[PDB]
């Protein structure tokens, strides 16, 4: 089967020639996604390194590749930047193998990372290969599965393990076995008994142990001089998992909003992922799309069930080490670029129209956070809005508007920041943004009605705060329902949608109420007059109140840090929701108010010497306390 033979990986690793250079020439004798060959397997090497602080595009990346060699500075050992990618990888268990890189340089000490992957990061470690020689004198590596020696001259060999090392080799393969045996009770039977264990054997145990996350094989050798590279291929290739071995894809059926689990199939309905958008001066702009089942020819209509649009599937590439190639077809498991897409961001599902599913759950919140634009003079207007809508439509969770002044709307900081960013350096735009604003809400408590008469039109109206009402079929912010003496029932909805925005209290948008029009009375046109005046005056009397956004925080940490960040959590006005240790970890889940949450990576960074992290995604509005509802109206 050719699902079998595929291997989705990332190779992760802090920039040192590096690891991925020497995998892309061996294969052979800037891409998203790159395509190779090894044994008999289909290598597809996804680019790990994006924003590398997003979080969110993290998290994309390790949903489409299935497994991870995690690159480690043979000299450094674990650093904090390794560490966050690692916790990341254990959210979803991705399989991983530990390459220590660098051995020949000074102060290069195999060991001593192999205890910091032990020990920093908890990982139950696999040891199969010993460095030969230090420093400068790094050789090679003992293969323990083979028990073998295979050295580099300056051509390479594989020889009987030096006569120095047959202790140290001849412990770890016992440490390796003891691991490898735990999977299996006839074997360990067999490894009991006094027989040899089959190095077929063995390689079939640390597979399945590889693919269950039980532990993580590690290697060693040195991209600069080029050792040890073809073993951690072979490696690649024995122990990752291809697309079978995970088996399915998480995600929602549309016409039910019922979550699944998609199984990977080439006679399912086609679905995939985009996860990037590549500009290329000679094809237009690629789009990454990782494919999980049924296949696409050139010409098929599929549905983005993000956008509800139709896309036609032009032109598919795929990525080599140095030359693109024109297919027509591709299938499950597969990793290609689409040319010519019309409106389909990172993020986005492609799927079948007979079956509409999305694999990324993507709830568009109404915008957290605003920023004021204004262009520097009076040319750069074209350019400012042309760019700002190029970027809107790459990222649906960005929005600009305009008052009849530009205004931008983001989820958090350094979303913005990477935002005005391609403003001004990739399109050449030239403007002032203003200082970030809360984007607060308004509510109603308590249900109120009102007959209001303007002069002459007149409407009577009852509000209420949708948490009381007694209806309902969907599920929006404000809703209309009229039951009458006029037949301008849409003038009066007019009005009210278009004052709501102005609300009550401090000039923030009214939200979460229903509006009932109950009896009223004509003598002109135009009710919309009126409709705002009842809406001014009613809305006083249900006791209108501010409302903050709640962001869901959660924060994996190593244990010695979570008193402190827990503190600063509180002092935040933050909310604990749970907490749960992941390895040698905790994963703590908290409710804090976006307003305190600014400047928050820093901090955390300062707090955990850079080893914890955070995501951030918004919760839900709830009621402001008095002091800064104070703080509020005083604008």
């Amino acid at each position: 089967n050719k699902l079998e033979q595929i291997r989705n990986i990332g190779i992760c690793a802090h920039i040192d020639t590096t690891t991925t250079e020497r995998i892309l020439y061996y294969t052979g004798k800037t891409s998203a996604a790159t395509t190779c060959r090894w044994q008999d397997k289909v290598i597809n090497i996804i680019d790990t390194p994006g924003h590398v602080d997003f979080t969110i595009e993290v998290e994309r990346s390790l949903r489409v590749l299935d497994g991870a060699v995690a690159v480690f500075d043979g000299v450094a050992g674990v650093e904090p930047q390794s560490e966050t990618v690692w916790r990341q990888a254990d959210k979803y268990n991705v399989p991983r193998m530990c390459f220590v890189n660098k051995m020949d340089r000074m102060g290069a000490d195999f060991y001593r990372c192999v205890e910091m992957i032990k020990d920093r990061l908890g990982a139950r470690s696999l040891i199969i290969q010993l460095p030969i020689g230090i420093e400068e004198n790094f050789k090679g590596i003992v293969n323990l599965i083979k028990m073998k020696a295979v050295i580099w001259k300056d051509e390479y060999f594989e020889e009987d393990i030096p006569a120095d090392m047959q202790d140290k080799a001849a412990e770890y393969r016992a440490r390796l076995l003891d691991m490898v045996v735990e999977l299996d009770d006839t074997i360990m039977e067999q490894y009991l008994s006094g027989a040899e264990i089959t190095e077929e054997q063995i390689k079939i145990l640390i597979r399945k142990g590889t693919i269950e996350a039980r532990f993580y094989p590690i290697l060693c050798g040195s991209a600069f001089k080029n050792k040890g590279v073809q073993p951690l291929l072979d490696a690649i290739v024995d122990f990752l998992p291809s697309p079978i071995d995970i088996g399915i894809v998480k995600g929602i059926e549309v016409s039910t909003s019922e979550e699944k689990d998609f199984p990977i199939s080439i006679v399912e309905p086609f679905s995939a992922l985009a996860f990037k958008i590549m500009n290329d001066p000679f094809v237009g702009s690629l789009t990454f799309i990782r494919i999980y089942s049924g296949k696409i020819t050139s010409g098929a209509t599929v549905i983005n069930t993000v956008k509800n649009k139709r896309e036609k599937i032009g032109r598919m590439l795929l990525m080599h080490a140095n030359n693109r190639e024109d297919i027509k077809e591709a299938s499950a498991g597969d990793i290609v670029a689409l040319a010519g897409l019309k409106d389909t961001s990172t993020g986005d599902t492609l799927s079948d129209i007979d079956k509409q599913v999305v694999l990324e759950r993507m709830e568009f919140p109404e915008p957290v956070i605003e920023l004021a634009v204004e262009p520097k003079s009076t040319a750069d207007q074209e350019k400012m809005g042309l760019a700002l809508s190029r970027l809107a439509a790459e990222d649906p969770s960005f929005r600009v508007s305009t008052d009849h002044q530009t205004v931008i709307k983001g989820m958090g900081e350094l979303h913005l920041e990477i935002i005005i960013d391609r403003m001004r350096r990739e399109f050449k735009v030239e403007a002032n943004i203003g200082a970030p604003q809360v984007a607060y809400r308004e509510t109603i408590t308590t249900a109120c009605e009102i007959d209001y008469t303007h002069k002459f039109a007149r409407v009577k109206i009852i509000f209420e705060p949708l948490k009381d009402v007694i209806d309902l079929d969907k599920n929006k912010t404000f809703v209309f329902e009229s039951k009458i003496p006029k037949e301008y029932i849409p003038g009066v909805e007019k009005g009210l949608n278009n004052i709501r925005e102005t609300g009550v209290i401090a000039g923030y948008p009214m939200i979460d109420f229903k509006a009932t029009l109950v009896d009223g009375a004509f003598h002109v046109l135009a009710f919309e007059i009126a409709a705002k005046g009842a809406f001014r005056e009613g809305m006083q009397k249900g006791n209108p109140k501010l409302l903050e956004p709640i962001m869901k925080v959660e924060v994996i940490t190593p244990d010695e840090y979570m008193g402190d960040i827990i503190g600063d959590l509180n002092s935040r006005r933050g909310q604990i929701q749970n907490m749960d240790p992941r390895g040698n970890a905790q994963v703590v889940t908290a409710h804090v108010p976006l307003a305190e949450m600014f400047g928050y990576v820093n901090t955390l960074r300062s707090l955990s010497q850079g080893r914890a992290q955070f995501s951030m995604i918004f919760s839900h509005y709830d009621q402001v306390p008095s002091q800064v509802a104070d703080m509020i109206k005083a604008k």
